[PDB]
């Protein structure tokens, strides 16, 4: 998998070739929906954690008992 | 009482007289301080009271498990 990435205020575009990654994202994927099975988990714990926590926030959208929420922002930091 | 508002641009501004009103609400809350007593109530309910009802908590104004709690947005309508 290669991610590229050209400068701003360039003619040349430089394209990203993501294909086997879509082809095997796409096998886990497709033979999820058809037979249940165990997925990979990603995971980023970055420095944007160590946030303080309030316990009043709880209202969000994609209902946390789903299965698929659990990819929900779990890159991206904290 | 007697509430009294003049018009708008209007140089002179007609004052209100709510002493024996203020008086009477102030006598309910020296001695409520005290000893506690039975407050009145006073609501009121217009059309806006037909407000749809969303499962959400305002988690912002304060704590309801207090007596003058019972008096927040008890006039507004609703």
């Amino acid at each position: 998998i290669r991610l590229s990435r050209s400068a701003l205020g360039t003619a040349e575009r430089r394209d990203s070739e993501v294909k086997p990654a879509k082809d095997l994202a796409d096998i886990w994927r497709v033979i999820n929906e058809v037979n249940t099975i165990n997925l990979p988990t990603f995971a980023l714990y970055n420095v944007e954690r160590s946030q303080p926590f309030n316990r009043n926030i709880k209202d969000n959208t994609g209902r946390r008992e789903e299965r698929f929420d659990a990819y929900s922002q779990t890159l991206g930091g904290a």
